[PDB]
């Protein structure tokens, strides 16, 4: 399976650790749900600046200014 | 935060409940681990057919036979 | 520039016309905000069945 | 809905302001066609380096120079 | 690596045969180029249709007459 | 068709030289297999920082721990 996060950075967030707690999650999450293969599961985090996020119709990085 | 997750279907699933299982659980677990917003949280689940899907250069469905 | 567009189709919509509209509408955006090159937007529509997209920790089909 | 943008950056642009219209546009065009809830529509653009992209077999930042 | 192929199906292509040779084509390619490992290659081809692709801001589907 | 290519930096690479070969390398296999059009291909390569990428339930820095 392959897995795609995309978020935001936040309060020099996340750290290289919290991206490994989120991979290892994930692809424990396949396991326990579809009892898929962790072996082959690839999982791929993106890191999107605040100003190429939008929710809404509104930037990240607008809405954090409120 | 966005999530997309691609997956061969097999043995008649992923059932609508397991899906609802991973959307909860890949929600949960952004919340868990970086505090997100769960409200924000989008998930999208992709069913690839198994000739359709490779892995070391191998199609799933030939290596699943 | 490529644009990908993932929804969940209700009421019968998207139609094939819908798609075409999509298509114009995210090809002359960025025609007009960035002036890029019409003829290389590429633009992908992908249909989510409802019980595969989740917002809040909860499906469309749900919602 | 979900809309992902992928561009080459070119004269200094896409802006953050550019950025903005992009995502303002975008959502826009999804309540005008189907309705969709403007609240719920998540936005990602991802500018891509002129040679990681390719057209025709050629990168863009060779393409840029005829 | 993760590699995904997006394509409008045209004349009953492409076949699973002929879906076996993207998969093999694209990952012996990383092999040779960046000598990347096979079994780690992961390669998805979504069908897309003609009426769901755009180009030039004009949809396959009329784009074919 | 779009063809988008996720890997992982590593020793130098990739450079502009071998993206290039990695664009014409996926246009000439769909013009190949499928008779595509080239001039319709669109490939973008994405670089992903090795602590972002992972495989098996680990980062692609750790498993690059071993050789």
């Amino acid at each position: 399976p392959f897995i795609n996060i995309k978020l935001v950075p936040e309060n020099g967030g996340p750290t290289n650790e919290q991206k490994q707690q989120l991979i290892e999650g994930v692809s424990d999450l396949m396991v326990k749900v579809l009892n898929k293969n962790k072996a082959s599961i690839v999982v791929i985090i993106d890191e999107v600046d605040s100003n190429n996020y939008g929710l809404g119709g509104e930037s990240v990085h607008h809405l954090r200014q409120k």
